[PDB]
């Protein structure tokens, strides 16, 4: 750590403090996260999971029982960008470009059997060139917001799949379009009931095996499903169809990142430049 000069506090992550810092030898500006042997090995495997839509893990430093993760630095996160764009809304071609790029990043990690598990706007990082990148990939395996949590996790599935990331990204896509969180739960039951109130209480018809899940209760209220036309106006039919497939209850029916990239919604995808004031 004597090789780094702290510049400013980026924020407080799930694991520890994140600083913007300067590497004293290379002159490199990085993000430094201050955090068992199985953790060392899993984190070391993440150093090889390189993709243009994944924030680069430059180095892993284990000293005096403290673990430091050195990452590529980006100037802005999507949460702050969405707040800054609240009055006008993020233009649809930019939303579409960001969703396309995030799906490319997920398709890559998922092809390597690596899940994010905790996607949220705060860990999606953006630059002046129009890129968007996933941060904290694979750290979950190695107040916390529930808004993006998949229903199978809320229902107590211990062995969840890559579909949990598609659910989180669908929630984020809806929030970029409407300028409001889709399911802003403030407890696990409030989160689950908000999902049920919009998508309908799940049953054996739409989700075989749901009633056998660890935290499923037959006493859950039974709410009717709402039309996506009410949920995400003014999104077009291609976007609503894609979002519906990213929000399927059954993780097995939920669209994969690779199949989502082929969706007609992306026929006219482009890579616009965001308006960024740094
Ligand atoms: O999280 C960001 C975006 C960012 C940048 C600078 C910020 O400044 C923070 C507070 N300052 C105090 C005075 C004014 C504002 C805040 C957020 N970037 C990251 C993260 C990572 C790796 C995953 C670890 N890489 N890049």
């Amino acid at each position: 750590m004597e090789n780094f000069q702290k510049v400013e506090k980026i924020g407080e992550g799930t694991y520890g403090v994140v600083y913007k810092a300067r590497n004293k030898l290379t002159g490199e500006v990085v993000a430094l996260k201050k955090i068992p042997s199985t953790a060392i090995r899993e984190i070391s495997l993440l150093k090889e999971l390189n993709h243009p839509n994944i924030v680069k893990l430059l180095d892993v430093i284990h000293t005096e029982n403290k673990l430091y993760l050195v990452f590529e630095f980006l100037h802005q996160d999507l949460k702050k960008f969405m707040d800054a764009s609240a009055l006008t809304g993020i233009p649809l071609p930019l939303i579409k470009s960001y969703l396309f790029q995030l799906l490319q990043g997920l398709a890559f990690c998922h092809s390597h059997r690596v899940l994010h598990r905790d996607l949220k706007p705060q860990n999606l990082l953006i630059n002046t060139e129009g890129a968007i990148k996933l941060a904290d990939f694979g750290l979950a395996r190695a107040v916390v917001t529930l808004w993006y949590r998949a229903p199978e996790i809320l229902l107590g599935c211990k062995y969840y799949s890559t579909a949990v990331d598609i659910w989180s990204l669908g929630c984020i896509f809806a929030e970029m379009v409407t300028r409001r969180a889709l399911f802003p739960g403030d407890s696990e039951i409030d989160q689950l009931f908000r999902i049920f109130r919009t998508l309908g209480t799940p049953d054996e018809v739409v989700w075989p095996g749901v009633t056998s899940m660890p935290d499923y209760k037959p006493s859950f209220p039974k709410w009717a499903r709402q039309d996506f036309s009410k949920v995400v106006p003014p999104l077009d039919e291609d976007g609503r169809s894609l979002l519906s497939q990213m929000l399927h209850y059954d993780p097995n029916k939920r669209i994969s990142a690779k199949a989502a990239l082929a969706h007609p919604f992306f026929q006219d995808v482009t890579k616009p430049v965001p308006h960024l004031r740094l």
